[PDB]
């Protein structure tokens, strides 16, 4: 169940809901070192930029980024994902 | 013609292919200030956010949008968005 597979629609939400700095620790919490996370930030929209990277990996499962959004304390986002 | 209406999925187009430094310049044209702009790196997608803000105006049309960028030199963003 892919992350890339995702609707544009729901994908756009997901970027909406990861406002701010959230998307650095959603990388951190994903394998990303800081240097490479601020290697996102040349990019006109880091955090496309870090998920479309991050889901070119088979893992990359809707699922798998739920878990990473569980572990890096926000829950209120994936609850809100799923409501 | 409002920017805005425009169908998520162009919406995408015309951010991806204003890559790197792109929106900043684009910006710049469309009469945000450089700490203004400046301002729009603190969201997860700061294309898309100042885009956003400047597609809330009713002159923010893409006809106005493409004038912006032929006087940025970006002519090739024109064609590449209009073929
Ligand atoms: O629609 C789904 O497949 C979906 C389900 C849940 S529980 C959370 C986020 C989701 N999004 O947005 O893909
Ligand atoms: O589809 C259109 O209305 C469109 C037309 C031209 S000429 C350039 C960009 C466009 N986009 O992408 O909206």
């Amino acid at each position: 169940n892919l992350y890339s597979s995702l609707p544009l629609t729901k994908r756009e939400e997901v970027e909406k809901l990861l406002n701010g700095d959230t998307w650095r620790h959603l990388a951190g919490e994903l394998g990303y070192q800081p240097e490479h996370i601020d290697s996102f930030t040349h990019e006109a929209c880091p955090v496309r930029a870090l998920l479309a990277s991050w889901g070119a990996q088979d893992s990359a499962t809707l699922d798998a980024l739920l878990a990473a959004l569980r572990r890096i304390q926000r829950a209120d986002i994936v609850e809100s994902l799923c409501s």
